[PDB]
Order: C-alpha cells, then structure tokens, then sequence
C-alpha cells in the first residue's frame, strides 16, 4: 500500500506517509501559501521509485489560472538527481480556460488513464490547480448559484470516481481568503499558511482517524522540504 511523498518528512508524517491514492486531497489557503509549489513537487515525486517516496507513476496537471511552470519542474527534478527530459514527458499538462473545459478534462484524463492502467508506469497523480476559480468567476449573481453548486458537486463526484477506478491520488488546490463560499467534497483537507520567511505551516482540518496536528516545511530548490 504506497503513498506519494510531498518532499517534506514532517508533512508526510502529518498525512500518514504522504498523499493517498483513491482519495481527494485538498490544500486550501491564501495566495502565496505554497499550494502550487506543493503541486509541482508531487508531480515530480510520483515518478520516483517507492524507496525514494514515489509510485513509479505518471502525473496529469490541470491548470486553471496559468500557474504551471515546466522550468520549476526541471529544477526540482535536477535537484533530486533526475532526468529533466523524462520528468516533463511524465507530466501531462492541460490548460483549462473555463469550468466546462475543466469538467471535460476529467473525462479526457479517464481516457488516458485506462490505457496505461495495467502498464509498468501508469498514471498515479491528478492535479487540479485550482479547483474552484472558474466556478467563482463564471456563475454571476443569484440565479446562477444553484447551477454553480450542481456543476461543482458533479465535478467532485467525477474526480472521486476517477481516483477509485484508476487508483490515483487526486490533489486539488483551493484559494480561501479572509474577506464567495464554494462547498464541495474532499477526502482530506489541509490548511496552508505563511510562514516564517520561506516557512509554510500545514494544519490537518477534520482528518478522519489521523491524529490532529501541524507540520512546518520549506520551499527550496528541491521543491518542498522539511
Ligand atoms: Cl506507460
Ligand atoms: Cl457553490
């Protein structure tokens, strides 16, 4: 029973070994709290052998706001003693321009995953960065709200089905600001915040069975570290 290491030993302990397959892990926080950095690191980590904290897997990265950085991936990979070429090849990138496209990409994801399912290097990670931004900007005023929840609930149900069918970890980011409220399902929720300079603090939010707590981690050349 394998898990995906975050690159941080303290964060992994908080998560029971790392982020799980057949589950939706959400990281939520303000802008600059390291949600995208954690997503980039996991996209590299998944490719690693189990002994190095990975699952010899492929990753898919759905980018809704234009935050994906292939150069950052090359940097993380090189700093972890890996081929930069192979890392970029093993991260399937999809730029989502609206909520409809974002939802459709979850079927496209299914198609590419069923094909690699029984192979040596299957998909093991799906990143949605960020899960709710398109739902927040598109459904304007009352009268758009019932449909906004209907669409979001359907999108999360598609992600859950995908995680269970293909034994993949679904890692999602969500910008929750101190000052819109988009209720949705997640297996695990983690609150992220700054942070003593480059230090980030992670807190488990109503995690079932896992003991309550916090983990401190850094944003380095290696992505995420203790
Ligand atoms: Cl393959
Ligand atoms: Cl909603």
């Amino acid at each position: 029973i394998g898990r995906i290491s975050t690159g941080s030993k303290s964060l992994d302990k908080l998560l029971g070994g790392g982020i799980e397959t057949q589950a939706i892990t959400e990281v939520f926080g303000e802008f600059g709290s390291g949600k995208t950095q954690l997503a980039h690191t996991l996209a590299v980590m998944v490719q690693l052998p189990p002994e190095e904290g990975g699952l010899n897997g492929k990753a898919m990265y759905i980018d809704t706001e234009g935050t994906f950085r292939p150069e950052r991936l090359l940097e993380i990979a090189q700093n972890r003693g890996l081929s930069g070429s192979d890392v970029l090849d093993n991260v399937a990138y999809a730029r989502a321009f609206n909520s409809n496209h974002q939802m459709l990409l979850v079927q496209q994801a299914s198609d590419m995953m069923v094909e690699l399912l029984n192979t040596d290097r299957p998909y093991k990670l799906l990143i949605v960065d960020s899960l709710t931004s398109h739902f927040r900007s598109e459904y304007i005023g009352r009268g758009a709200l019932a449909e906004r929840q209907q669409k979001l609930a359907k999108h999360l149900a598609d992600l859950h089905r995908l995680a269970n069918l293909y034994d993949i970890a679904v890692f999602v980011t969500n910008q929750v600001q101190a000052n819109h409220i988009l209720a949705h399902s997640a297996t695990l929720r983690v609150y992220l915040r700054k942070g003593k300079g480059g230090k980030r603090i992670a807190r488990l939010i109503d995690a079932p069975h896992l003991p309550e707590g916090e983990a401190v981690f850094s944003i380095t050349e290696k992505g995420i570290e203790d």
